[PDB]
């Protein structure tokens, strides 16, 4: 009852007034900022220049802050919040000043007038704090910036977490995102027993920037109809008098305290009885909040524009409260009245006292120590953020050696490197039973993870009909079982940034829709790693396999390598490519990924069955120098000359360039060359601007596999071709003859794919041949001799491909064998 | 139409079309084996099949019952099928009514032509597997899943008497765009638009899952899509093998539907209903077709067994891709082809000649009715381009005089609302086949003449005057706060025939970067079908850019879509970045008039200096690339010290103030300066259908110089992208001034030194560049540049403690060069 009585409801409505007053004031100005209780009257000196920022979501925010403070001390709840509309960024700075943890993190920052003015100029200040909920927000592992992901953060960071509750405010324009539409089906893959819980509220404050939104202008009874066909339990909070406060407050209290409460019960049946096991989806509260937007601040625009109804155009209640409100600033103080009657209205003298600490009787609403949603360790790298435990990856490795190089094992499946990885990744579910995840868009079984169905079947809380379905079960360490890659990205990304690991593994093409998802993530970790007193986070790991060479039953439209060159545009030090080309180096890379720090690691895999060529110990080289020249493919030795470099990144092009100087050094054994396997694409690269340079390859270590400018190096490469040709010109080498890919496809036979971008070892061939002529290296009896033989090759390719369906025994029988001397 | 003996000739067309789909999968000869008395041997089949059965027999039983609904009321229609993995589900039906062998002569409608056809499907050199740009009557090829429902809205968009008979697969549905899509509603309008007529395929299953929405329950489904404002109809039957059954109850489901249709559109266009905020309660049909209907149900040869049985491949997801292991190289599983196979009776369906039996040629509709003949999946009904207005009636009157000056009005000084002034002409002269599209954004990006010629189409009530340019009929749809709605429609809006334009904050239209992939293959791949009318382009616009945010930070910062884009095949590709608004006028004039492209363009909507004049921005525009004179002290294809270049705004105007840097003091250095617009001509890639617009290698010389003429080049994008095409030319000397992924909350100009893209850091490179290759005294360079770095020094110091910027940036005009 004492969490619950009007005295307290009272201070609750006090302390969230001294939150807004705040959020408020520091949009406009920059020093005075109690200047009605200290008795300083605003000067012009005191006003922001150009006033930045967003009001209309700020009070609604700091009202459902206030009300999760009190949730936390009434039932002693570990919780986090997580800002939907992101742009709101006072929604969670100010609340953390009150609490202390702002000054804990920002020592400056203290909780009196002159760390309050402090705070006021370092709002959206240049080298200040931005707008947005950003990685310098103490208690956000969620901007909010680009709309759409609260809710699969939200599950990714509950999942394995039972004690916590996410309190996920979702705007309710966000709510007509696509992202955030269909992640109101993870209540699908949440299994109580096991995992924590979401709590969302639906911000229904009636607007986005400049229009209304579908949700609000939706009835009640629909909304009741949409969320109760997706197993939710809808509560609402509403008042047909929207400045009646305190009858808010009431309700919120009642409406809060039932959610956590029927959570609760959710989760005691689950863990005690076993309750929801058998298909029962739990009815999970969702909190629907009609609060106006803009609420509590100006009401109609009175000082300019068209009227109606005696009055100028609504602010509060409508989308013009969007932004900035008032024109006010240093050099237009007109609406000064105004901004002085509004912030006055909070009464900021019962809230503050004269030298800027909160009054007395309000420091005792908010959580202490951990129990603020802002020192939460969740949203600072995670209770746990240790790495997983390893075993070693050399357990699961390939037996190759010098004698079955370049050729297929006996078992089939040990040629398909992801199966090879499913090994691996097995072992490490037995090793990290709670810590560990894979995740999915309907792939899983596609991609080749098989071994991981030995030891776990996907999560799936729906009702399970063996034998038509398979390897599913209320409890697992996948979740495959939902189509979207959103869904996946996002689960992933916040079980990442609360200290866990994972991997998302999904079609190359088709991870490109989540392109912007992994730049926001991009952009956390580097603005986390500015912030002194953040932990970093784990590495995100995700994987492009099907590639555009191993898309048989998928044409055209499943054929885009393009992430590499997206990815290689960030700032190199928090991004890691890899390009395993077999199972060895695979199984090798991931031991490296699996330790690294606050990194995208994106590795291009292969499922299908592939010659292996790499030993465990080159393995093991071509991972931690994630480059190097191979002597037994290399008719060059140490520090010998070459005529032109062999080199290559991917499975498919480490095949066909292998294959192309083999081709030569059979006809031409005298031709010098190197060949040179890239893994770590990025240490290629020399770019502008800095935190590109921690593992870029110096001049020296460049010169030492490609040689000397002018140096020809046929390069085979799994993506497109300008990322390479960039790369060179960054290190000044002319001669480059890259093979890509290059936006050429279709349904046709596996060597045909290659041969589509002439990536194959035919075309290359003709290419060395041909520099080597060119510079009068070799006779023209035989460079034309070969050449024509490659291209006598190549109309047998197409008439058998055409005529019969099937390649060539040049491209199927092949296999390694040692170069002539 | 509704009689038992009309209803079993549908029966059998519909097997004749499954018999086809499932025999082209694993044959490539002897088709009707057992009506010609010829069994199977190993080389009648493919050495490796290849395809998806799992979906086909479902979506062939919906386009049966769509042919029925054409004919019965009449109707035009076209399908769009959302599990596009089933390609012959479309080519099949389009063999059966003559329309496949009027694009494809040589595929006749006989034994040898079928034998044909079971060839080339998902064959090299032949068809895909897919509802590819090679099967008539496709807008959606359905590779990439969840945008069959925003295409379909785009393509009824003012188009009345059409309905998109729009099938959703039941793993499509779990996306995010498809699930936002079912607010499309809110946006038509019976009274002006078609309509949808949605089918959720509920077959059970994805690739290796169940589906979220197969094992939600029907009372749940209900509550799911009235509180979404449809009308939900079942089709489902307990004995999933009583065919006559789903036969009966499909024909009153669709019959009923299109009948509550035409009502809804009678009582819009008669009684003015549904423009006072009531969304019609449109249907949406929920049809529980399992997967691999009437296909092999056991894997009785292999396998795990369970209740005396084999795992189930019927009504389950291991009927997906290919069912049997059967092939050329293994023929054990021949009988269970051949029991599945003659299970159709093809004796009853097919003549001995190939032919279709007489009987059943009567059952789908003939000439334009047909799905696949319709013209809206052809380039559409109407495929002009749009009727345009002399743009130069709304460029800013810029000389010799106010050149690289703010023009007093500020909004003129603001490139998207110069064009909108251009796109609400257009919107005049054009009443029913343009429209602008955005994400909450319209009045945002400054779009601001647009707002008074037309409102935003909002269906749902309005309150003014707390609403504002919303109304139930409007040219613009911008109330969705989606990415992938308004690509989407736009799309669907572009593939009918009709033009319009998708405007967006840059960083966020990468949120689409795989949608764009798709329409660029879709329209390349159309090229290649000799029988395919052109499309008009696509248009999206990149607006709040990297250099333009000042209410939002590092989040909104990416322009990495040039870069995207710039890799596919280049001739269905046009990048434009104008540096003003008179540029930004002409490139559209342009763009508008181009056919199958994807027109992206780079603009600025905050004021700007304005520099070009009428007649340079069409240069501009139609030459993609020009030197400028009046910043140029040598000509082209003539001798120079170094070349100044930009591409974009900002990099235009930093790069200009920097060569004039330089030449303030040191007038003897020549250079020319090359603004450029059209990117894609710089390139030089490896590949066909690339060279269409690239420069020869006397046109790049003649802007850039001979290899080893250094290069200033200011970017509004990434930096590789430029030294990708400074390799391809082998042109040595490229000194690149791009985006360098830094950024923050900060001052106008400082998101520009963030980046060294700044005036004062492009003319230390300019001098330091000179001072190497010998043409000036130190003295005379380490001043200058000692004064630049001086000018840095300052910048830093005045931005963090005043949040405003110095005046050597805010007063820097224009002047003659000496
Ligand atoms: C995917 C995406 N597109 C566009 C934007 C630009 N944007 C920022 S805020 C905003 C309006 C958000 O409305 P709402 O979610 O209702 O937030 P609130 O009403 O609380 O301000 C938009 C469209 C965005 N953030 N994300
Ligand atoms: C965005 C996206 N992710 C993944 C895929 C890969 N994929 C192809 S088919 C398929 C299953 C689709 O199932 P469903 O929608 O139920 O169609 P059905 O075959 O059952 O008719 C998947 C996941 C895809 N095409 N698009
Ligand atoms: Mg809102
Ligand atoms: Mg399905």
């Amino acid at each position: 009852t004492e969490y619950n009585s009007e005295a307290y409801l009272k201070k609750l409505d006090k302390w969230w007034r001294a939150a807004t007053y705040l959020g408020a004031g520091m949009i406009f100005l920059k020093e005075n900022p109690l200047f009605s209780v200290t008795g300083t009257p605003i000067k012009a000196e005191n006003l922001k220049a150009n006033p930045i920022g967003h009001w209309g979501t700020v009070s609604g925010q700091t009202f459902l802050y206030a009300h999760a403070n009190r949730l936390i001390n009434k039932y002693d709840q570990k919780m986090f919040y997580m800002g939907g509309p992101g742009h709101g960024g006072q929604a969670m700075v100010v609340p953390s000043y009150l609490d202390g943890s702002y000054t804990e993190a920002y020592p400056e920052i203290t909780q009196d007038l002159e760390g309050m003015s402090r705070l006021f100029k370092r709002f959206s200040f240049p080298g200040g704090i931005g707008s947005h909920m950003t990685a310098q927000t103490p208690g956000s592992l969620h901007e909010g910036g680009e709309l759409g992901y609260v809710l699969s953060h939200a599950t990714g960071a509950i999942l394995d977490q039972p004690e916590q509750i996410a309190f996920a405010v979702v705007g309710d324009g966000e709510a007509e995102t696509g992202p955030l539409m269909t992640s109101w089906h993870s209540i699908k893959f949440i299994n109580p027993k096991n995992d924590g819980a979401i709590l969302p509220i639906l911000d229904l404050n009636g607007f986005k920037i400049s229009n209304p939104t579908l949700f609000a202008r939706t009835s009640d009874v629909d909304i009741r109809k949409f969320f109760e066909g997706l197993g939710y339990s809808p509560r609402y909070i509403e008042n047909d008098d929207i400045h009646d406060y305190m009858a808010y407050h009431k309700l919120a209290a009642e409406v809060f305290d039932k959610a956590i409460e029927d959570i609760h019960q959710i989760q005691k049946d689950a863990r005690e009885d076993n309750r929801y096991q058998n298909g029962e989806i739990p009815a999970w509260p969702i909190v629907i909040a009609r609060l106006p937007k803009g609420w509590g601040g100006p009401r109609y625009n009175d000082w300019s524009g068209p009227k109606f109804d005696g009055k100028g155009m609504p602010i509060e209640h409508s989308f013009r409260a969007h932004q900035v409100p008032l024109p006010l600033s240093s050099k237009n103080m007109g609406t000064l009245p105004e901004f002085v009657k509004w912030m006055t209205s909070y009464q900021p003298e019962t809230l503050f006292n004269a030298d800027g600490s909160l009054k007395e009787e309000l420091r005792d609403f908010a959580p202490k120590g951990e129990m603020r949603m802002a020192s939460n360790p969740v949203t600072n790298g995670g209770v746990d953020s240790s790495n997983l435990v390893l075993p070693d990856w050399q357990e699961f490795a390939n037996p190759i050696s010098e004698n079955n190089r370049g050729k297929l094992l006996p078992d089939t499946n040990d040629n398909m490197d992801m199966n090879v990885l499913s090994k691996y990744f097995a072992e490490i579910v037995k090793l990290n039973p709670t810590r560990f995840r894979l995740f999915g868009p309907d792939e899983t079984m596609s991609n080749r993870f098989w071994e991981m169905f030995k030891v776990t079947n996907r999560q799936w809380m729906q009702v399970i009909k063996n034998p038509n379905d398979e390897f599913i079960s209320p409890e697992g360490r996948i979740i495959d079982s939902q189509l979207s890659e959103h869904q996946a990205e996002g689960w992933l990304e916040g079980y990442t940034l609360t200290g866990r690991t994972g991997a998302f593994a999904s079609y190359e093409s088709f991870l490109r829709v989540v392109d912007s998802m992994l730049t926001q993530h991009f952009k956390w970790i580097r603005q986390a790693a500015d912030q002194k007193w953040r932990h970093d986070y784990p590495s995100l790991n995700v994987i492009s396999t099907s590639t555009v060479f191993q898309q048989d039953h998928n044409g055209y439209t499943h054929q885009d390598p393009g992430m590499l060159t997206h990815l290689a545009e960030k700032k190199s030090d928090f991004i890691r490519q890899y390009l395993p080309a077999d199972g060895n180096t695979l199984l090798a890379v991931f031991d490296r990924a699996f330790q690294d720090r606050s990194k995208i690691n994106h590795i291009v895999a292969s499922k299908q069955p592939r010659q292996q060529w790499f030993t465990k110990e080159e393995a093991e080289k071509l991972a931690t120098d994630g480059i190097a020249t191979i002597d037994w493919a290399s008719t060059a030795k140490d520090g010998e000359a070459v005529d032109l470099v062999f080199a290559s990144a991917g499975a498919e092009p480490t095949i066909e360039t292998l294959a192309a100087l083999h081709l030569v050094n059979e006809v031409f054994p005298q031709a010098k060359f190197r060949y040179v396997n890239v893994v770590e694409l990025g240490r290629l690269q020399k770019k502008k601007g800095a935190l590109n340079q921690e593992r870029e390859l110096s001049d020296e270590e460049f010169e030492k596999y490609f040689g000397p400018s002018g140096t020809p190096v046929i390069f085979g490469f799994h993506g497109y071709e300008d990322l390479i040709e960039s790369i060179f010109y960054q290190r000044g080498h002319d001669g480059l003859i890259v093979h890509g890919y290059r936006e050429d496809g279709d349904i046709t036979t596996t060597y045909d794919m290659r041969v589509y971008s002439e990536l194959d070892r035919f075309h290359q061939a003709i290419d060395a041949m041909q520099v080597l002529y060119v510079n009068r290296k070799v006779n023209q009896g035989l460079a034309k001799a070969f050449i024509d033989r490659m291209k006598r090759t190549l109309v047998k390719h197409f008439e058998v491909t055409r005529n019969e369906g099937v390649d060539i025994p040049d491209f199927t029988e092949w296999v390694w064998s040692d170069l002539k001397k």
